């Protein structure tokens, strides 16, 4: 679809088998999703946004669909404010920016 | 044009007479840029993301050119670490996500 931006770019999302609602961030370099409990082995990673940096666990090669669009990727789990989808994920249910 | 997210969305955009780089962000409700001595009067602000929130000054009605394409509305200014062009700003210059 060809997404306007005068409402907050929100999509349905399935992750572990549980439906979300998640932001499509293109200005994320990464996924972060709140609070969940994720199957799979996890590492503790660290990453910052405009306020600071945060504590988030890291979950490789994790299945999301986004839009009906397959993605295998990083999701990293942690105390954000929103639910974001992140160019990592972008890239591979082909987004692309558009003006 | 079309601009797509292996890596960040990074433009040129002119303001206040000086030249910059700052992100196409579509996770961004409004616009925020690196501490600059801006004319006029403002009102302060606080906006949050990942890592909590900062202390920002919005100045209104500001004129911002994004890849030739003319734009004008608020513009948020303070210690982020990226230029961020955001949705009130992207409507203006026809800005979408397609996927
Ligand atoms: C609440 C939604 C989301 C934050 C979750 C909003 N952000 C815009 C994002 O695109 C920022 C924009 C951003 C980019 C880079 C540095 C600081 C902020 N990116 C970001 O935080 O991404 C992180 C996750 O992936 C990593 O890659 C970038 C940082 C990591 S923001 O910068 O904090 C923000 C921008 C405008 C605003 O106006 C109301 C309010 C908040």
């Amino acid at each position: 679809p060809q997404i306007t931006l005068w409402k907050r770019p929100l999509v349905t999302i399935k992750i572990g088998g549980q439906l979300k609602e998640a932001l499509l961030d293109t200005g994320a370099d990464d996924t972060v999703l709140e609070e969940m409990n994720l199957p799979g082995r996890w590492k503790p990673k660290m990453i910052g946004g405009i306020g600071g940096f945060i504590k988030v666990r890291q979950y490789d090669q994790i299945l999301i669909e986004i839009c009906g669009h397959k993605a295998i990727g990083t999701v990293l789990v942690g105390p954000t404010p929103v639910n974001i989808i992140g160019r990592n994920l972008l890239t591979q249910i082909g987004c692309t920016l558009n003006f």
